[PDB]
């Protein structure tokens, strides 16, 4: 499995954009923080929603020219706001996972010699 990387470019309006973010992911290591600020919302007055490129489960990997990697909220709310009118982020979503294996899982049980 992977985090498809993929470069995300938004057209925001006179609004701005039509979305939000959350705060999720834990493991605030210090200097590696494994956190994940995802699009919490995508609203349909703004241009995100009518494009269709920040979709509400995905998650700012990098911005044009700043790596999340995982940083605060606020941190995120404010790179939008330091970035240029158009900026190609990196989204990074975690697509795959249930493939295979979800539920009964593999289970070696029918092997117990």
């Amino acid at each position: 499995g992977h985090m498809e990387l993929f470069p995300v470019e938004l057209e925001k309006d006179s609004e701005g954009l039509g979305i939000s973010i959350i705060g999720m992911g834990a493991g605030a290591d210090m200097g590696l923080e494994k956190l994940g600020i995802f699009v919490k919302t995508v609203t349909e007055g703004g241009a995100a929603h009518r494009d269709g490129r920040i979709q509400v489960n995905d998650l700012l990997v990098e911005v044009d020219g700043t790596s999340l990697v995982g940083v605060t909220q606020s941190f995120a709310a404010s790179v939008l706001r330091n970035t240029k009118g158009r900026v190609r982020f990196m989204i990074g979503r975690e697509r795959p996972g249930e493939q295979s294996e979800v539920a009964q899982l593999i289970q070696q049980t029918l092997e117990q010699e």
